């Protein structure tokens, strides 16, 4: 094992994001976080300028202005 999966010319799916903007979120489909939370696997979501990614075990809405893609 000496080779990253994460590389430049492949960005289409097991994307990652870090949280630049917290999100207290009141609905229970959009993930709740605070500012540093990574994302694993964050695609584009059926909701305009939302993302579906997942945080502590749980995929759900996302806002892409709060989250910055590694």
């Amino acid at each position: 094992m000496g080779h990253h999966h994460h590389h430049h010319s492949h960005m289409i799916r097991s994307r990652k994001a870090r949280a630049v903007y917290p999100c207290e979120a009141e609905h229970s489909s959009e993930l709740s976080f605070e500012i540093g939370a990574i994302f694993e696997d964050v695609q584009t979501s059926r909701e305009p300028g939302w993302l579906e990614g997942t945080l502590n075990g749980k995929r759900g809405l996302i806002p892409q202005n709060y989250v910055k893609l590694l």
